[PDB]
């Protein structure tokens, strides 16, 4: 009838925010540690292989964006059916998403793999890197969908295990296929492939075989469900997309402000802050589940409680994290991380927008945060001020301040509108 994850969402919102974020944090931690390590192995492979990276990166990030967004849409739609105590509706979303993962999965493969040979034309290495990655696009999507099912139910521990067993297998298999065996840059993708396959066997085990999930995988092709999944899924894909593009724009700002000296400082600072933003990414994922559950119950008070408690806790964790960092890049490690305490005020709001099904507002807030304020102010402090590399860090921090104020008020505004 019930499950430890579903009994968490339907109960004390303060306990739900905590008990669900912690496993998500550990999962995201290993995930970020992979990105840190995978970038290192690729670095030093030569200039030709790095040129191949920038060839497939816009396509690579396209696949990950579509997959991650769809998973969020799955998570959002399942949490809302759980809150409304709608079992058959919660079962229907899961089956719909798995079919959605199949269609979207094979579509990406059939629409890109034959058309990747012409768009690229270092080039040969990119096509091979594309070939391995595109051939397993359906696997990547299924993973995020199966992840969204668990994350939307409250199975934060089984979802944590997914990415931990996930990223962990890649941290190990990365140097093996890149250096020991000697595939090169393509070995990173082949490590990614082989890793993704193993975990897709573990997810299908829990879902289909073990049946430990709250939902039963009742199915009937409904338009309301399809509208409900894409309403959050589609804008979330553009959110992660613009987030990477912001990293590219900020890079060119670091190019103008300090040069190549220079850009290396920005890459070092962006690495340590990626690990320091994990408690926010881990809690934002938990917030979407709780607020979504609260939205289904039509309990605004509980929704407001969980949204305000997720910020307060994450704010004080960051105060601690900032303290870790405080005690060239050494100068920027004392001014830049101050944007990490402003971040939970904005990331939690967009996450609760996804929770209540309004993904469009989540996309607008994210664009304003990552592009308009972060890149916008950083470009301004570097082109119109005597400050060089230092002004870039100021712009990011001062940009987050504005995006935090707008985000928090917009969040409290819509929470007030949910009563009238
Ligand atoms: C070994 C599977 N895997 C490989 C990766 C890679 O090679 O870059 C991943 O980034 C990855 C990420 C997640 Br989240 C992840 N999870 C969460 C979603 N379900 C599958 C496990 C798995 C990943």
């Amino acid at each position: 009838k019930t499950t430890k994850g579903v009994q968490l969402l339907r109960g004390d919102p303060k306990k739900a925010i905590v008990r669900l974020s912690i496993p998500m944090m550990i999962g995201m931690s290993v995930q970020t540690l992979y990105n840190l390590a995978d970038g290192i192995w690729v670095s030093g492979l030569g200039p030709e292989s790095l040129a191949a990276v920038g060839l497939f990166f816009p396509v690579f990030m396209g696949i990950i964006a579509l997959a991650a967004g769809l998973g969020v849409g799955t998570s959002s739609a399942i949490a809302r059916r759980i809150g409304a105590r709608d079992k058959e509706g919660a079962d229907n979303v899961a089956v719909h998403s798995l079919i959605l993962s199949l269609i979207l999965g094979v579509t990406i493969t059939i629409t890109m793999l034959p058309a990747i040979d012409s768009l690229f034309r270092a080039v040969e290495l990119a096509i091979e890197y594309a070939r391995v990655l595109l051939a397993g696009a359906f696997i990547i999507v299924f993973n995020n969908v199966g992840n969204g099912i668990l994350r939307g139910e409250g199975d934060a521990n089984r979802a944590m295990l997914a990415m931990v067993l996930g990223s962990g297998l890649n941290i190990v298999l990365d140097p093996i296929f890149i250096y020991t065996l000697g595939f090169g840059v393509v070995g990173a993708a082949y490590a990614t492939l082989l890793s993704m396959v193993v975990t897709s066997l573990f997810i299908a085990y829990w879902l289909f075989v073990k049946r430990d999930t709250y939902v039963d995988i009742d199915f009937s092709p409904s338009r309301e469900i399809l509208k409900d999944i894409l309403r959050v899924g589609l804008p979330s894909s553009l959110s992660q997309l613009s987030m990477s593009i912001a990293m590219f724009f900020l890079n060119s700002v670091a190019i103008t402000a300090g040069g190549e000296n220079g850009v290396a400082v920005f890459t070092s600072a962006w690495r340590i802050t990626m690990l320091g933003i994990v408690p926010i990414l881990g809690m934002a994922a938990a917030t979407t589940s709780v607020t979504g559950a609260a939205y289904g119950e039509r309990n605004v008070e509980k929704l407001e409680t969980a949204y305000l408690y997720a910020i307060k806790i994450a704010f004080m964790i960051e105060l601690a994290v900032v303290a870790f960092i405080m005690l060239d890049l050494i100068s920027a490690l004392r001014t830049l991380p101050v944007f990490l305490v402003l971040t939970p005020f904005g990331m939690m709001t967009s996450a609760m927008f996804q929770g209540i099904g309004e993904g469009e507002k989540s996309l607008i807030l994210t664009i304003f945060r990552t592009l308009v304020m972060q890149v916008g102010f950083a470009y301004i402090f570097v082109h119109y001020t005597t400050l060089g590399l230092r002004g870039v860090w100021i712009g990011i921090v001062i940009g987050n301040m504005v995006a935090a104020i707008v985000g928090f008020l917009w969040g409290r505004m819509r929470i007030s509108a949910l009563k009238k």
